[PDB]
């Protein structure tokens, strides 16, 4: 049997290649003074947030802290949740994705390559506890490799200047794959902030260059959703003050 909407979403699956990283910069350009965009940074898990934005939003955008080696990373993290609970691992497994693993297998560099994956309508199937909702709700995602700044320190420490030069080219496109396909709400969060090692005050930083940057009104609403189980809040902290601008 196959799950209800999964056949519509591998086949609206389609791969952005490095070289298109020009048509996604304009498409930012496009799209950059749309909104007066509001922002707010949630304790949520990614797809948590993404329901709660369900019914307001024209076009709801989440992105997928992805693994570039391995659909939904070999599996706590963010990926492996997405993937419990929604369609998302039958749209990253579709034959047209796969040069996306493939190209990054060969890379040789922890920085990794900037092919992105765009998935139109991932059907959330359950809640964070597990249980299936009442009726599937529909999610486009974004799925992009963080520079794993760990790997890195292991093994190329001459390449580690340019793990936050990676970040921010990677988070602008991104928000061009967000811009392209014409989505008013996104769902983001501490990308890169777990499993890859980056330090979240950067990252977030970087979001917030973007948004006030070359991004600045592209999006109606955009939500940083990170879960943080630690009582006194490090990754969560980090967006809140980095982001206090935007949220006012
Ligand atoms: N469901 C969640 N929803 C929202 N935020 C979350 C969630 N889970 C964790 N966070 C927060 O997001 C922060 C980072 O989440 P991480 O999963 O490490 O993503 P990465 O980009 O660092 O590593 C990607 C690799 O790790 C994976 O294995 C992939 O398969 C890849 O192999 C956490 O600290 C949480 O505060």
């Amino acid at each position: 049997v196959r799950l209800p909407g999964l056949a519509a979403m591998r086949q609206g699956t389609r791969l952005f290649t490095p070289e298109q990283g020009e048509d996604l910069r304009e498409a930012l350009r496009r799209r950059r003074g749309s909104f007066q965009t509001t922002c707010e940074v949630t304790s949520e898990t990614t797809f948590a947030a993404a329901r709660r934005l369900r019914e307001k939003a024209s076009a709801l955008a989440a992105l997928n802290f992805a693994s570039a080696k391995n659909p939904g990373g070999g599996f706590q993290a963010q990926e492996e949740d997405l993937c419990r609970g929604s369609g998302l691992y039958f749209s990253l497994t579709s034959p047209q994705a796969e040069p996306y693993y493939a190209v990054n297998r060969q890379s040789h560099s922890a920085l990794y390559t900037d092919h992105l994956i765009y998935s139109p309508q991932v059907p959330i199937f359950r809640d964070d506890a597990g249980q299936l909702l009442p009726a599937p709700v529909p999610v486009n995602i974004i799925t992009a490799p963080a520079p794993n700044a760990g790997a890195v320190a292991q093994s190329r420490p001459e390449q580690l200047p340019q793990v936050l030069p990676t970040l921010r080219e990677r988070a602008r496109r991104v928000l061009g794959v967000a811009a392209w396909m014409e989505q008013t709400h996104l769902v983001l969060g501490a990308w890169g902030c777990g499993v890859f090692r980056n330090d979240p005050a950067g990252v977030a930083r970087t979001f917030r260059e973007l948004l006030e940057g070359e991004a600045q009104g592209a999006f109606e609403h955009v939500t940083f959703a990170v879960l943080d189980n630690h009582p006194q809040h490090p990754t969560l902290g980090a967006f809140r003050r980095e982001l206090e601008s935007l949220c006012l």
